[PDB]
């Protein structure tokens, strides 16, 4: 079971770099990783990782979550 804030629906539509910094400030246990929308990721579960999926303009398009 993870601790701290688990999802950031409010960051959809923000620049990926800005989102990553907010995420890491708001939950000190996680690393945000900015990747293109649709990028293949490992199918494991972690409490210290937040995928930040962005469109071709570098803007967050999926809700970042701890996973």
């Amino acid at each position: 079971q993870c601790s701290g804030k688990q999802e950031w629906p409010e960051l959809v539509g923000e620049r990926g770099s800005k989102a990553a910094k907010i995420i890491e400030n708001e939950n000190e246990d996680v690393r945000a990783i900015v990747l293109p929308e649709g990028s293949a990721v490992p199918r494991d579960l972690r409490c210290d990782r937040v995928w930040v999926f962005v469109d071709e303009r570098g803007v967050v398009v999926d809700t970042p979550v701890v996973m």
